[PDB]
Formats: C-alpha cells, structure tokens, sequence
C-alpha cells in the first residue's frame, strides 16, 4: 500500500513540507497564525506541500485517512470574533479564490459560497447568506460553505480545541470528534464520496478568514496525518 | 450534557475503577495481560467499573463517544498466535460466558458465536465456524463473532498498535482507525444502532482468549475515553 | 523541532512522493529497477519528491538523520556486472548530468567524475579514471566519484543488502553500516560538512548506471528516513 | 572475518544465552524489567552470555558493530522517575559494583562515578555529583557516568524508544540515533578507542538503577546485534 504520514508538534517558516498562502505567519512559539489582525478581508491558508493521491483511476480504490489537529481562536478588542477555521481538501492546484472577500467564505469559496473542496469548518459567525445555523457550529462542507450538515458547538476564546477525523474509504464516511474546553465531546459524520467530488491528487490544509469588522486570532498548534491507499 | 471521561496511561490491580474477569493479570510494567499462557481455553476480560449511560428511555437521545487505546499481541514458542482481542460494549451485568471454550469466541460469545455485545475485534485466527476471512482482520461485531463487517489487517508480533474509535450518535456510525507497525492505517466503519442493540447502561472493556493449541500474549497498554449524552 | 519522516515498504508508479529520472521502472513486486538492461549507458534515479531542509541560514543549525534501505544487484548473462548504486544528497533541482556516459559516473557526475552531491556508493566495477580501489567497495563521495574514502566490500549477485546510515549534525559524521548475505557487517564513516557542501534545501535518492558492456539488475526494495532539525 | 550475530524479539528466564544480574526479571510478556520497584538502590543488569572478541592481539584489528534495541521507561506513582538505562560494554568478568548505591551510578560505576565500561546512557535524573546536564539526556560514557559528551533528550513515560548504534572501527566513531515518540530523531557521536579502553573479549548488555526516592519501570523489549572483526 501507498502511505503518506506526517507529524507537526510545531511549525516553522522555511519548512518546504508546508505551503503558505496569503496572510499566514509563524509565531515564535511555533504556532501558525492564519489571519492578519490589521488587514480587511484577511485570508490565510496552510497546505501540506506534497500532493496526496486519495484515489486511483486505474484501480478505482480510494484512500482511508486518520488525522488529528489542535487549534485556538482568541477574541481581539473592538472587532467581532469572526469568521472561523476550516480543515479542507482540494485539488493540488488550489489557491485562495481570486478577489476573495474572506469573511464567511472561510478563504475557500467565492462570494456565493461555492468552491471546489471538501472540508470540516469551525464556524464562529452566523452568515444568513450561507444559511448558517444561529449559533457557533461544526459543519461538513462539500463544494460550499452552505454546509451539507452542521452540529451546534461553542468556540471558547483562548481555549485549545482538539479534533480527530476519520475517513473510511469503504463506507465513504467522514467522521469528526471535537474535544471542547468544558470536557464534552462533539461529533459529526457524513457520507462524502471523495472519488466523485475531488481529483485523484489533492492537497490538505487549513484556512481562516476575517472581514472589515470581523477579526480574531486563528491559530494552528499541531497536526498529525496518515493516509493509506491500497495499490494494484 | 452528561459526560463520562477517563484516561489510563497505566493500570493497577488495587484501583477499583476497573473490574477484572477470568485469567487476566496486571504486569509490574503496568500493562493488562488478558490471557494465561499456561492455561487451556484461557479467557481474560477487563471492564471500566462504572456503568456508562449511552442512551435514554426518557428523551430517546443516544450518546456520542471518542475512545483511543493501545495494545500489543506477541507470539509465543510452540503455539499458534491466537485468538485475538475484542474492544466491547455489553450490558452492565456482563460475565464471561458459562463454560466458555475461549478460542474464536474471543471470550464474549457462546460456542455458536452468539452473545449480547457490540465490539471491534482484532482477530488473529481464521475460524471457519464463525465465517472468518482467510487472513488477520479487524471486524465490527453485533451480538456475534460472525462479524457484520471485516477488513484485512496484519497482527505484527511485538508491535504496539494504536486504535481510535468514533461513535457518532446522529448517523449511528461506529468508525475505527488502526495504526499499524509498517506505517499504514486501516479503517472500518459500520452503522450500528446502540439503542436497538444494547441497554441504556453499559460497560466498556476488552476481552481476549486462547485454546489448547492457540495461545499468544494479549496486552492492553493504555485507554482514554469520552462520551457525551445530550440531556435536553 | 522540524522533522521529515517517511517509510517505503514497496514502490508504485504514480506515487507523488517519488520523482523518477531516466531509465527507472517499478516492477510488479513493488521493487524499483534503476537501469534498463537493453540500453547503452543506462542511467536511472529515484528521489524523494519533497525538498528536505537540511540546514538553516537563519539559525546555523544542521539536521541529523537516520535512514535505512535495502537493495539488490543481480548479474545478467554475458554483460559485466556493473556499475553499482549510489545513495545520494543533492541540490533540489538535481537532474541526471547532461550527456551522461553512465558507467563509473553512477549517474551523478560528469565524464571527469565531478558533480554537486554527497553520497554513499556501492561500487561493483573498478574505474582507474576515478582512482577506484581494485575490488568491490563502499565509498563516501563528496562532489566526486573519486571517493573521499572507501572500504573493501563484496557485491553478491542476487543477495538482499541492508544499509543503515546515521548523520550526526554536531560532529558532522556520516556513519554507514552494510549488512551482507553471509551475516558480516561492513562499516565506513567520514566527517562531511553538509552545510558547507550542500544548499539549505536538498533532495535525497538513489542512482545507478551501466555502460555498453557493463550491465546488471539494480533494485531498490525498501527505504525509511527520519531527519530532525532543531528550530529557533 | 569473525562475526557475532544475534536477534532477540523477546526474552525468557530459562535461556542460558543471557546473564541476569541483580534485581532483573523477565515479565510474562517477554520484556526484561531491569529494576525492582519495591527495593531501595535497586540495580539490575542483563548481558549477552557469550564474550565478543572486539579486538585482536595478533593483528591489532578492531571490530565494527551495528546494534539496535528498543526500550521503555514508565513513571510509577509517588517516586521520582529515575535513574535511567545504560547500554554498556565491559570486561567479561563484569559484575554489579560491590555495595552499589544504584541511583546515578546506573549500576555500572562506584559512588565516585568511576567504572570499567563504555556505554550509551539514557539518563532521566540530573546528578550534580556526576556533572549531569540540567535535563534528560543521552550520554556517551567512557569508564565514568561523568559523560564524555551528552545531548538533550526527553524520556516520555510509557513510550517505546528505538535506538540504533554504529561503531566504525577505522575512525573509532561510536554513532547513536534515538527515535522518540513525537517522531523526532536525536543523535550523538563520539570518537572512543575501544581497543585502548576495553580488553580483547567483552560483554555487551543493559543496566538500570534506582534509589530510595527515585524509581521507575525500566524495560528492554528487543535487541539485535552484529559485530565483525577482520581476521586477515
Ligand atoms: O459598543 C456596544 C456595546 C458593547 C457591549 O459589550 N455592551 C454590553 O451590552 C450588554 C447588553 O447588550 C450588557 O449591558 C453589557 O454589560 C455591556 O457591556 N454596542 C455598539 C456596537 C458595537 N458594535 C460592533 C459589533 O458589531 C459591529 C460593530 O463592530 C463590528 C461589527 N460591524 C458591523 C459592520 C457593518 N457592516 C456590515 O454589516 C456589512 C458587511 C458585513 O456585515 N460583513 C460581515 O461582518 C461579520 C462581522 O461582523 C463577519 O465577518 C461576516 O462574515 C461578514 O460577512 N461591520 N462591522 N456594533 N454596535
Ligand atoms: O512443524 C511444522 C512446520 C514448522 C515450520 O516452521 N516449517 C518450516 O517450513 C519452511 C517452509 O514452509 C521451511 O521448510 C523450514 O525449514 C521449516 O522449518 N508443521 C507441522 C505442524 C505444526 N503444527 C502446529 C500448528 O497448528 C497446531 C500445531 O500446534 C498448534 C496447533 N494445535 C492444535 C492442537 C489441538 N487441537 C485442538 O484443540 C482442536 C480444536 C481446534 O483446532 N481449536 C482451534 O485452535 C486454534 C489454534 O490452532 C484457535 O485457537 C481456534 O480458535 C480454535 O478453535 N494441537 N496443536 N501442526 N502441524
Ligand atoms: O570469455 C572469457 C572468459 C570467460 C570464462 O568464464 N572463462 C573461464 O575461465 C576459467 C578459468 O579462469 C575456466 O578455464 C573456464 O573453463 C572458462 O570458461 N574471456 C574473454 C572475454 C570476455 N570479455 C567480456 C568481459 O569484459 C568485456 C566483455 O564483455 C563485457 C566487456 N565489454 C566492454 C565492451 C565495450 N567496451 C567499451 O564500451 C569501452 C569503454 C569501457 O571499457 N567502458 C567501461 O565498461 C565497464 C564494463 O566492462 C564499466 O561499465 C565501466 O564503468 C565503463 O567505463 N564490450 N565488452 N572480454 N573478454
Ligand atoms: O508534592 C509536591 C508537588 C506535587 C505537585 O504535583 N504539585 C503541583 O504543582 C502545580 C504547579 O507547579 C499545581 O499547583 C498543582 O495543583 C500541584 O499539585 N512537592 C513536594 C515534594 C514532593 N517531593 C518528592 C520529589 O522528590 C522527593 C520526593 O519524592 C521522591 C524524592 N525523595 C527522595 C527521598 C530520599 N532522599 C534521599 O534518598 C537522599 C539522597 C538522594 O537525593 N538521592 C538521589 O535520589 C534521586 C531521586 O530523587 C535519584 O535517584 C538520584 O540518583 C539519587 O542520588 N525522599 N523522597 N519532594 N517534595
Ligand atoms: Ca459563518
Ligand atoms: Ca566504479
Ligand atoms: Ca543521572
Ligand atoms: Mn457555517
Ligand atoms: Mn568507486
Ligand atoms: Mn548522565
């Protein structure tokens, strides 16, 4: 089998294993800060630099994967704590959408909320234009920030959040477990056919955005990943 | 919400938080050893002593859970490396089946392979009587060691194996990710309705067994768990 | 710290983690075959596709690394069993030298034997033009196939050879242990300053070559690697 | 060429291939447990029972060696996690020092920290009396627990640690690569003249110790070794 495996306990500028897009910076403590607090419609994204072959047009086989990551969102004075973080999967050529308005697009979609990606969003602002639920939520996204499914959640300012994601290729199930600061777990799961929605070669990563009035600290603290694709 | 949370980095026999059944021992290094290498049809099981409420007859709500554990199976001289370990969920009064033959029953079922439990098995011996696949496998079990579903796997002697399990109550999906020695990940997922198959209060644990000619070292190294049941 | 880790138990065409250069083919059993047995001056090379940051111009720190691989060289009828395999480190833009004569150049150097690379060679033909010792040898190469140091060795046709390499950044020591078919070990070690000889970002890989009369089967069976760079 | 080669995937009490010294026990899972958790100044050691000819008095030749082993250190309640494990080389008659205080001596030296041995220590307690660095470390020891050289390291409780050691006789270089749980590699290398510091035949092994307050689980899980001495 063909396996991609990596582990990030911290990050650094100049690591060729990571692609930095837009307003991303690396802090002295090793955290990735995705948005620029002094910029309007800030968008920042980090991708694992090596494309991952999630399915093969030759065999028809689809990869399974296990990934864990930790993040932190923290309020800043005067601005609305917005807009959130999205763990996403997209074609290997993926770039921040041209003329991105940031905000509710989470740096992955156009103004209408459409894009070419699969993702798990940690949404901290209710955008009526994307049919967002009224509270903070975890959502499963398939080519749109108008989520296929959401679950109520609570983004606590300054809290370290732990996420575990399992994609089971045979059932096409994307399962997510979110470990909150109050000790409770939040789960969400959805059948998503990655072979039907995405090309063979993809990139994995994180994106976050803000607006003129909606800004917060978006931090990626750690990321581990393993994908395995059965080969002929 | 109602949350049960625990973490075992090590295990000890004086700790009332675990119930010990059958031939199980705790080694001085802190590991749980489920079977006795010198006994015919050895069966050893371990359960978290406190019953966990997984669903409510009042609200109809079912808990979600995230659990991770690590185990090790190691070959012993002159014996077939058998039979395997099962992570299981059973009614709170669960006991080793009376007159257990161990072996392919994995200490949770009768001779016909039937029992009252939901489990994830790490099977290392092909029992034709339980329609086992020809190789080592991970199976999702619902009241039978004749698995609802299996996935090929490889039990590497002396390797530390890491497992992550997500149960998403809304989709009723039990998703499993197993991290092997060769670096590959193996996943298996199955829709299992816990309300329909198990009582409101259950015990979680591990079981392993052997036969006259089938024996191996079965070890539980660590276990973390979090369940959350919505009470509104 | 910044760590790069990978493990290849087998190889496949289409794996984005591997760059194929020249006459390389992947066999149905998963082995990489580096040279074409029917081509004059055949050269084949495989590289890990991601550039590896081996030193930082910001901190002055140099990475340490541990790598293991298994290869096989097998005689073919009538041709001289030549020329061997080189495990090498080179600038990220590395290509087979233009107008390569293959042969004693091992696909990494020009006709005079000069190139931009650091390598461990498994040399099976004595090239007087590169001051080769009279027998098969393991050599440490610094920008030349005229080795800084060599040790007598024996390339056994059809034998699986295991190699372990340690690069200790603090002492700048490259240490090699070669495990033969007859059970004996061969070692060679050399102080090589990678920060002085190579750029910050590099590619790691394997190269092999042949000539008109010098041809043999050159196989790469497995490859594991871990590098760690202290960050500040 | 005179070669010594062995492989231990597990260990057993009834095997004359290993010499057991002091408080050492074999657990039912096959691991060697070096210290007794209920004893003051506990010292336990294991040696490969056959002496290894590391050098010739006839030719003046010195052996090269390649060795790999895996170990585990685990914290125990109410005791300081101390003192660590040493992989050592000593005269064939080597015994635990008479009236050993255990602790910082690592079971290989006297109260002043002096002994007759060459070793690689995995030291988890800072002994100012042996000029230990302030954190956990890997050290290269020559007749003293006051290390010739150290490198900062981190002993993770319950983690399986893999070590690879290369001794290159021509450069007299002892190179060590330590693979941690967080994925990082730690290396240390030192020129050590084995012919000048040790006798013709030596014993290879492992030692660990504790004190009244400093105690932890010290486990040896596996050990492979190959040495080759050129006889021509
Ligand atoms: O000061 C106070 C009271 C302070 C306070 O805490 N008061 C508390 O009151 C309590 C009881 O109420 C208690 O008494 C308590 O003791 C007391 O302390 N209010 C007055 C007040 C404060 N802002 C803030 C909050 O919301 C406004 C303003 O600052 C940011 C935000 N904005 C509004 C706008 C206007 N553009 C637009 O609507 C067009 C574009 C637009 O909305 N894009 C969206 O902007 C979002 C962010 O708002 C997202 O990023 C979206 O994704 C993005 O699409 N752009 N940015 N607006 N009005
Ligand atoms: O020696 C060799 C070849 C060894 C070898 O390495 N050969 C190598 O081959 C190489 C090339 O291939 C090379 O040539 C190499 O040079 C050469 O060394 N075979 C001859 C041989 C060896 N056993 C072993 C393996 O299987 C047998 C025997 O030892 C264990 C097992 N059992 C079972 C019994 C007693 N029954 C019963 O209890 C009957 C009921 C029964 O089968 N319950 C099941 O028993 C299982 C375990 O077998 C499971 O636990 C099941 O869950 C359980 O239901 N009693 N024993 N049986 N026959
Ligand atoms: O048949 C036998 C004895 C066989 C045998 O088993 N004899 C046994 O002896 C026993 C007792 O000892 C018993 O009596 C037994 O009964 C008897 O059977 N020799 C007569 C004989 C055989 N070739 C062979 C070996 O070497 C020659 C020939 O086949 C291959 C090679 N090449 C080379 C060429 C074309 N040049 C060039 O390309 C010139 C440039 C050149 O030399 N580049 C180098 O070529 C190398 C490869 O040779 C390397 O690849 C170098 O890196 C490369 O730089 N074209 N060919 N040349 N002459
Ligand atoms: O409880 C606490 C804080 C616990 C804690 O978690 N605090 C947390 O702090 C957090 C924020 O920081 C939070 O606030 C949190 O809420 C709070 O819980 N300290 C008070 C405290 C605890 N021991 C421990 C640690 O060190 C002592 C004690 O237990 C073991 C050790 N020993 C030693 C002895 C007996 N001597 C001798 O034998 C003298 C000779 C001696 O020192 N040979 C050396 O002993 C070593 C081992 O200590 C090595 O083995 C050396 O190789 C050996 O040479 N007898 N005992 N000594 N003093
Ligand atoms: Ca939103
Ligand atoms: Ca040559
Ligand atoms: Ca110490
Ligand atoms: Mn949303
Ligand atoms: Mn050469
Ligand atoms: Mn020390």
């Amino acid at each position: 089998a063909e396996t991609v495996s990596f582990n990030f306990n911290s990050f650094s500028e100049g690591n060729p294993a990571i692609n930095f897009q837009g307003d991303v910076t690396v802090l002295s403590n090793g955290n990735i800060q995705l948005t620029n607090l002094n910029k309007v419609n800030s968008v920042g994204r980090v991708l694992y630099a090596m494309p991952v072959r999630i399915w093969s047009s030759a065999t028809g086989n689809v990869a399974s994967f296990l990934t864990s990551f930790s993040f932190e969102m923290k309020d800043i004075k005067d601005y609305d704590p917005a807009d959130g973080i999205i763990f996403f999967i997209a074609p290997e050529d993926t770039q921040i959408p041209a003329g991105s308005i940031g905000g509710g697009t989470l740096g992955v979609s156009d103004t209408k909320g459409a894009g070419h990606f699969v993702g798990v969003e940690f949404d901290t602002y209710s955008n009526s234009e994307y049919n967002d639920p009224p509270t903070d939520h975890v959502g499963i996204d398939v080519n749109s920030v108008d989520s296929v499914k959401t679950v109520p959640w609570n983004s606590v300012s300054g809290a370290v959040v732990k996420v575990t994601v399992i994609y089971d290729s045979s059932t096409k199930t994307l399962s997510v477990a979110v470990t909150n600061d109050n000790g409770d777990i939040t789960t969400i799961a959805q059948v998503v056919d990655l072979k039907a929605k995405l090309p063979e070669r993809v990139k994995f990563g994180f994106s976050a955005s803000g607006s003129l009035g909606g800004r917060q600290i978006h931090l990626i603290r750690s990321w581990s990943f393993t994908s395995t694709l059965i080969t002929t």
